[PDB]
């Protein structure tokens, strides 16, 4: 009954993860001065580039040059050594005011409450009681391993380190009633960005004992867990010369690493009318809800929308066995204790606040008790 | 034991799809001269713009500017009035050779059977019997509705379309032992980019009457069936002009419409090399071939890969309890029929042959008896 998952992560300095903290610097930016802004901000970068691309509708006045060279300073690219310089590069605007046509159809003359969703689509939330924090470990593994790297990088531990990283974690899983449990870890892979006077051996050595044996319990770890590290063997170019970057782009990690569902959407770049994101937050708040409250061990929430109207055209459960109370029983405990529409959820989990950078690396979900991380306590 | 289940797609219009579908016109036009170029070509849109962003090393000479235009010719943006065309707009290109560090560790003198992963990540497969094709019915509706408007388009019956749609439908499902059995139609929407003239009502009886009815059988419309047609009351600016496009933003549309699970990779603009598209491709395959095969009703199928090396790290397999099998004898199964090494399926799928661009719209899943929906015979 033992089976093997697998999740990854990237770093703060991975391309596409450098795109998706852009994308929500510049939504904090105008949620700063404009609660109400209407934001798309979609970042692309390659060689020397940030291209913003999108639909923004505010009262704000942002200087695009200074919030994304900021963001790239806080990355930690700061010099052409590295592959990239938040001083030197270029910035690129390529920024209109959101359709009239979308505007009116979703928020224009509407009371808050009863503004549309500003799109159609599906959205998942899951939560799973093998942690505290109610996610599956292989992906907060993943994470802290990446953390791990940046946090060596920037203390000067190992000097080496550029920003750019990749993390994978294989777990050992037993299963109890559709529960799953943590047994071991089978295989981890690190691929990280470094400078040309490293080898390969400083590396390897570094990685297992300052990374690894730092971030993995040794329970996990035995004899036969199997080590990639450097698997390339060379990663001197990294960052977005290395591989262009795209916002959007890392929707697993940013949601579950694999386990549970996902709708499609992602999350950066968007301020809380585009439900990818609000109703992915209110999902996952859904789904860890019924878990913290005992109703079940894990569990899959689908919500789904249509542009311009605001409750949702479908809500549903799956338990995967791990419940004494049916599917139905459930859904009909969410649909008396949660009001899904946009215009309500933006007041449960405060999503005017500008807070959204700091969910752009390191999964949006398991952390920092943001408000879809505090269990709503259920009445039924 | 009933449950909702909601799945949406995009037409050839939508201006993420555009970019998936220049990636793999960019993909085809490189393995038409070299079949082995190494392509990592991201297409990114907005009012007037075709950017291609990324990594190619090839020996083809392709001309960026016929293909990118040629594309959005067939797509049906020709013309100022519909918001892009072909002819007109501006096409950037910030194209590079593949890294170097990259070519090295992945397939520089190595055996084509042996050639690393060109890439980690993870990966799934999915194929369910409740349709003949095995895919989701949400999904395959979901699909034909875009493809009957693209359809009434091209054939001139509503000239008022353009070719920018998103479609969503929500099936009412019973269970069957962990199987999943389709009841009625619960929900369609339908949004579609229109021209100037044409009223809500002409637009609203025509998608019921032309579209739906055209589409979904009677059978699971019903007194109870809600539409929300054109639900945002006006999509006249619409494409790139509407909403910036990327590669790669439409992972679930391309999939299984939110059924089975994702491991964050995009398809289109990469080589075979690329396991996020070549891994998925036979992860399908398998999944495929365990359910016409018998030994499953529904399956989910996991692998991974680490950057530079050629076998997977980990297989698993999901049946939702429709096989008599345990899932241990299914992945015993797996593993004596399959070899997921990228240089081994790369033969197996035909994975150098220039039809990525016919994978780019309405799913790559369940249609036109590409390789990886062949079922392949299983000994054990
Ligand atoms: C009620 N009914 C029948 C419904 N059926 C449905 O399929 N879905 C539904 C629809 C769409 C998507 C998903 N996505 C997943 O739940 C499947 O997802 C994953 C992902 C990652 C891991 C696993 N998974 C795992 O979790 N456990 C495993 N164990 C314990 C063996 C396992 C082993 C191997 C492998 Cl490869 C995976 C395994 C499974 C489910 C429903 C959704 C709703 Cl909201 C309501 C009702 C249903
Ligand atoms: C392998 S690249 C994707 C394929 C690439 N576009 C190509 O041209 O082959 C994906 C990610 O892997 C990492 N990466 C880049 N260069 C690498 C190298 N030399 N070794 C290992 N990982 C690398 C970076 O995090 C990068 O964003
Ligand atoms: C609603 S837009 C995403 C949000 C948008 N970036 C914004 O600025 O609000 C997503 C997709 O919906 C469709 N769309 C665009 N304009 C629309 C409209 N007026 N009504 C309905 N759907 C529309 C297009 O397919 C577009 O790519």
């Amino acid at each position: 009954g033992t089976f093997l998952f697998t999740s990854e992560s990237v770093g703060e300095g991975h391309p596409d993860k450098i795109c998706d903290q852009i994308s929500d610097a510049v939504l904090d930016a105008h949620l700063q001065q404009d609660p109400d802004a209407k934001v798309a901000c979609e970042t692309v970068a390659k060689t020397g580039m940030i291209l913003l691309a999108g639909e923004i509708t505010s009262r704000a006045a942002v200087d695009y040059q200074k919030v994304v060279r900021e963001a790239v300073k806080h990355i930690g690219y700061d010099d052409s050594s590295k592959g990239f310089d938040y001083k030197t590069c270029n910035v690129l605007v390529a920024l209109e005011q959101q359709s009239p046509d979308i505007a009116q159809g979703v928020h224009l003359d509407r009371n808050e409450e009863d503004i549309g969703a500003g799109d159609q689509g599906l959205m998942f939330g899951y939560a799973t009681d093998e942690t505290e924090e109610c996610m599956p470990l292989t992906i907060v593994l993943a994470h802290k391993l990446n953390a791990k790297l940046a946090e060596l990088r920037r203390n000067g531990t190992l000097p080496w380190l550029r920003p750019d990283s990749k993390t994978q974690v294989t777990v050992q899983y037993m299963q109890d009633r559709g529960a799953v449990l943590p047994i071991r870890v089978h295989t981890i892979v690190i691929s990280v960005q470094h400078d040309e006077e490293v080898c390969l051996d400083e590396m390897r050595d570094a990685l297992k004992e300052k990374v690894i044996k730092a971030v993995v319990p040794a329970k996990y770890l035995d004899e036969d867990t199997i080590y990639h590290l450097q698997p390339s063997g060379r990663f001197v170019i990294g960052g977005p010369q290395g591989d262009a970057g795209l916002t959007g782009r890392k929707i697993i990690v940013d949601t579950y690493g694999g386990w549970g569902a996902h709708g499609g959407g992602a999350f950066s770049g968007k301020d809380y009318t585009k439900v990818d994101r609000s109703a992915a937050y209110a999902a996952r708040w859904v789904a860890k809800s019924l878990v913290k409250g005992g109703l079940c061990r894990r569990v899959l929430v689908q919500v789904s929308y249509a542009i311009g109207v605001s409750h949702p055209l479908s809500i549903s459960i799956f338990h995967y066995g791990t419940s004494q109370k049916s599917e139905r029983e459930l859904l009909e405990i969410v649909k008396k204790n949660f009001d899904l529409r946009p215009g309500v959820i933006v007041r449960d989990l405060d999503l005017k606040k500008p807070i959204y950078q700091r969910t752009a690396a390191y999964g949006h979900f398991g952390r920092d008790s943001f408000p879809w991380e505090v269990p709503k306590k259920l009445k039924y």
